[PDB]
């Protein structure tokens, strides 16, 4: 029984689902998984209580995210960084204060800056709305993020710092991703500050008991509407109502669907009549990142005894992980902490064994620590995101060159009666568990518009600012907006 | 009755349920379209009698092809080359002969030859075998085909039929491949020599009757066994047999499976257990490129009356079309122009409809071949491979920046009782028919070793060149191999200064 049927039960279609379901329409989501959630996935164990094993942090101006998990009960807690941060290059380790790691050759710290400031400069001229829509689209879509990289950093500094970087952001090369789309995904969040930033930032906070939370009290909601291992098969658009059917052989019948999957996962499902060309083409050019997750748990969080906080960010290629966080729950129980193995990192250790992964990250952990105390781990877990079939990836999915301004406008288009939610369709903080209550809910009002229920008026809500995670503005140093790049100080004198 | 599934009704897995079937196996092709064939189509109706809207020409070096097509009873015909091609550039036509439109200022023709020359020693390089394994594959891979072009020509000139020959080759953006993958692609062809030449290379013949033919004739000496309307959607390798489902609803049951699709359209296969890390994500880097066949028919072959032949190299952005071949049927009959709209374009007019497309491939024709004539056609076919669901483009495969060397391996990788085929698996000819002969039988062969029928000696198996259609080898001028590049013209009279 059923007007909307919602593929895919992450919080893109949980959202959605909700809006649809608050506004009294019948709904169903079919799931393929045996558990919602999806990209988030909050493990529960003895020896760790609770873990996310997939998305985690959400931040200031994540307002989206931040309401719908206030209104489903959960709270948040600050990650921490009381103590100093960990700056790890050239096999030493050196502490610091603030986002940024400090760089102290007046060269080089021209050309930080500038890099840094020209990714936001470079921003302002993309529109979140439409990428493709930039004065420069073209030239910056043709061009790889390493190529950018090449023609702005006259420093080996910094070219590692931004590569280091973009392996975090979008868990891809940087010679894998097209500069345009890489621009558009940072300026999309907030610019280079708001992005990189624990304190006033996107890695600020984590929900109180995991953020499986959030799609899992949604399902409590909806009762018996949310079908889980039921992967969809094959749409049929080809009679009055819609038709879905699932890999056991249900069929649900429908006024509206919502694919709230990620793009290139629509190719799971057998269409008819085809696809327009445009999407029939674009949902087999962008895939998703490589990343796995990986916590160490420990009897205490020692850092802290050192005045470390538990972050530390890792320069060069023999590093298994180039960024940590401190994961010790809010009481000062169960210690660890949380790092990512990125990109093509994710390939190369995959090959070993669960336990030769943790050796790699202790003695790695030991070392920018200085602590043998770091050898001693009480626990671990993993995730590689790498071999989830109905995933296909993390965080998100990345452009390759000339692809986001050829398949750009695609990706939101409605296909007759197939609307499409997911974070990748965002504007705000695409990428992120926020977008994809942004897209989920803009999906459903789309649909809630076609039956002339809302004006079109209506179909994009903006969102009132979080009274327990306000947003401080970011600002910049005089000397910052100001000081020339490496260039143009060579053209101050000749 | 299934020994082996296979999964693919194009000229892979025919060629592969044959060998199997000649072999005394119980095959069965899992087929989701209601015609076999795949990318290729042969059209048959009466304005037409028959035209290849799909995969067509066949050459000198394509042995299987061209062997499995004897056998199953095909001729084939020259293409016409025998009067003029024409270069038409900033809005001009210039008639040539050989198979590279001439350039005349001294300088532009050093940085032409030297283009050409490099591509093909940069693919002596790369191993067809594993081209992952090139002492430069990291930086090559990390490269796009575009930045290799905009550090190799000197000439906006040598730049622009360098682009056009990556388009017509691969129906992609130069910004959109590695360069890796493209030198790979074009060296396991031969070279550029042998992969753009008409007489003496890849485009030099055509099959009378149609190339859909061959994988027909194969559907018939295989009976009930090619299962039409059969789109797979799950494997299941659980148990001892593996079990194959479709679209339908029916279940086979095989000791081993061929999957002969293209690669990312296993995508749309749901896997028991979950496949490989590896496979999982390679099979969404993977695209397929994008074309449209275009043939415009006339009442007599009017270009020849004027000495042209009917082809075409058409420089520019404005132009719909940049290459066309002559269509016209060995007889005279039939008169036509075949034509393709790549890449970008094919995405761009698209928006438009049949007669638009048309029009303009009429006036294009008109101005290039300058005749009236053009504007007169007397019927008109096409097909636009992008919204094809089971096939994802024409005419194959191709890899974006950094996805070779970190996922190429994986293509051909065996997934327990799974073997691939089709043509991206190829290491001869990968792209074209002829690549889907070697891996068909390769597949099959692989397949034949397990069950400790054949040793693994006998997997990859060289081919007897054909007797209809002997290669001349390519050769290269003194003058050719030793003029230096402009760089090297740069360098070469600073050494007298
Ligand atoms: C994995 C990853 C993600 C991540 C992260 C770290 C990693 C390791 N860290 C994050 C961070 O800390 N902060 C943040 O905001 N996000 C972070 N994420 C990214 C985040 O997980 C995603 O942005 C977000 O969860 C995306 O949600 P969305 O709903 O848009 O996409 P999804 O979660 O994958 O949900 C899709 C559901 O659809 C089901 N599915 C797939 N195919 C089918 C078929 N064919 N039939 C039926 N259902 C299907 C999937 O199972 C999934 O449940
Ligand atoms: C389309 C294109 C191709 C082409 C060409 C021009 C264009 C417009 N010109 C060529 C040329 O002149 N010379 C040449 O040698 N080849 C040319 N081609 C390329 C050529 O067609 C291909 O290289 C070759 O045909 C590839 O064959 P292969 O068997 O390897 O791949 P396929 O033909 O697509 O066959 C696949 C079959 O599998 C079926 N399928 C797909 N999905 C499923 C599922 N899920 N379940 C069951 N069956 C499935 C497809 O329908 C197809 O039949
Ligand atoms: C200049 C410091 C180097 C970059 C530090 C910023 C780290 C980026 C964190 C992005 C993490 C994204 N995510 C999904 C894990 O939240
Ligand atoms: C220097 C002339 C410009 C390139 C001319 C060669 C045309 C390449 C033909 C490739 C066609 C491939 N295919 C599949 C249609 O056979």
């Amino acid at each position: 029984k059923c007007d909307v049927v919602v593929v895919g039960g992450g919080i893109s279609g949980m959202a959605a689902a909700k809006l649809l379901h608050d506004s009294g329409l019948n709904v169903v989501v079919l799931e393929a998984r045996d558990r919602v959630g999806g990209r988030t996935y909050t493990l529960r164990n003895q020896k760790v209580k609770y873990v996310d094993l997939g998305g985690s942090y959400v931040g200031p101006t994540q307002n989206r995210i931040l309401r719908l998990a206030k209104e489903l009960g959960l709270e948040t807690y600050k990650v921490n960084e009381v103590e100093r941060l960990i700056h790890h290059v050239k096999g030493k380790s050196y502490p610091f204060r603030g986002p940024f790691p400090p760089v102290w050759n007046p060269i080089t710290y021209l050309d930080h800056n500038n890099f840094w400031r020209t990714m936001d400069d470079m921003g302002r001229e993309i529109p979140s709305d439409a990428p493709w829509k930039a004065p420069l689209a073209e030239e910056w879509d043709n061009m790889t993020m390493k190529e950018l990289l090449d023609k702005l950093c006259w420093t080996e500094s910094a070219k590692q710092l931004a590569t280091l970087f973009v392996n975090l952001c979008v868990t891809a090369e940087t010679h894998e991703v097209s500069a345009l789309w890489f621009l558009w995904y940072v300026k999309q969040c907030g610019g280079t500050t708001r992005i990189i930033s624990t304190t006033n930032g996107g890695q600020e906070r984590k929900f109180v008991g995991g953020s499986g939370q959030v799609s899992e009290r949604i399902m409590d909601l909806l009762g018996d509407r949310v079908k889980l291992e039921r992967p969809v098969i094959y749409i049929d658009q080809t009679r009055e109502n819609v038709l879905v059917e699932t890999l056991n052989h249900e069929m649900y019948e429908a006024k509206y669907v919502i694919s709230a999957i990620p793009p290139t996962l629509g190719m799971k499902i057998h269409f008819n009549p085809p696809l327009p060309m445009m999407r029939n083409q674009m949902i087999t050019r962008v895939p998703l990142g490589s990343v796995i997750k990986c916590i160490v748990y420990y009897k205490e969080p020692f850092w802290r005894k050192k005045d470390y906080c538990g972050t530390m960010i890792i320069d060069g290629e023999e590093a298994p992980v180039a960024y940590t966080l401190d994961d010790t729950k809010p009481e000062g129980n169960y210690a660890a902490i949380m790092g990512f193995i990125l990109a093509h990192k994710a390939r190369k250790l995959a090959r070993l064994t669960k336990e030769e992964r943790l050796k790699k990250l202790c003695e790695l952990y030991a070392k920018v620590l200085g602590s043998l105390e770091a050898l001693e781990p009480v626990h671990y877990e993993e995730k590689n995101w790498c071999e989830e079939q109905y995933s296909g990836g993390c965080y998100t999915t990345y452009f390759p060159p000339g692809i986001l301004t050829q398949y750009g406008r695609v990706l939101r288009q409605p296909v007759d009666r197939i609307y499409f939610a997911g974070t990748e369709t965002a504007t705000h903080w695409s990428g992120y568990m926020e977008g994809a209550v942004e897209a989920g809910e803009r999906a459903a009002r789309e649909i809630l518009h076609a039956m002339g229920k809302i004006p079109e008026d209506e179909i994009w809500q903006s969102e009132p600012e979080s009274v327990d995670v306000p947003a401080q503005p970011i600002t910049t140093t005089f000397l910052e907006r100001h000081l020339p790049s490496v260039p143009g100080l060579l053209r101050l004198i000749g």
